[PDB]
């Protein structure tokens, strides 16, 4: 068949602790240091 259903999002890099998509890995591997805390919170609220 076809590995890929959807049209779009057809990335190789996809981010597992938000569901984003980088066409390039330096993009997603720079964008998950947004997940390990790199900036001070303020309007945050769990
Ligand atoms: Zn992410």
């Amino acid at each position: 068949g076809s590995s890929g259903s959807s049209g779009t999002k057809e990335h190789p890099f996809k981010c597992n602790e938000c569901g984003k998509t980088f066409s390039h890995s330096a993009h997603l591997s720079k964008h998950q240091l947004i997940h390990a805390g790199e900036n001070p919170s303020g309007p945050s609220s769990g």
